[PDB]
């Protein structure tokens, strides 16, 4: 389950609330998800259900589903949204993403 961690209120109100260059105002920060709002703990616990079988990492095969976490309309990741969160969470690996590599990025 992720409402555990997460809220029904914030996931929708963060997905599209995100999305432009004026949307993302000092107030969308404060109504954002959660995740990035969260504790360094729980965050870990929000990227093991991204993941298709939790093999160990994320590539961009499976990167390109992260749409699929929050919206169930959005096909998949595109040339721009799998390249800003793979190339911005993917620190310590190599063309894929994990746990400590996915909290360093929400946390941001």
């Amino acid at each position: 389950a992720i409402t555990d961690i997460l809220s029904a209120k914030d996931i929708e109100s963060a997905l599209s609330s995100c999305q432009a260059a004026d949307s993302f105002n000092y107030k969308s920060f404060f109504s954002t998800v959660g995740l990035s709002s969260k504790t360094p703990d729980q965050i870990k616990k929000v990227f093991g259900i991204l993941d298709q079988d939790k093999s160990g990492f994320i590539e961009e095969e499976e990167l390109q589903l992260f749409l699929k976490n929050f919206s169930s309309s959005a096909r998949v990741l595109t040339s721009a949204e799998t390249k800003a969160f793979l190339a911005a969470g993917d620190t310590d690996g190599d063309g894929k993403i994990g746990v400590e590599e996915f909290q360093s990025l929400v946390k941001a």
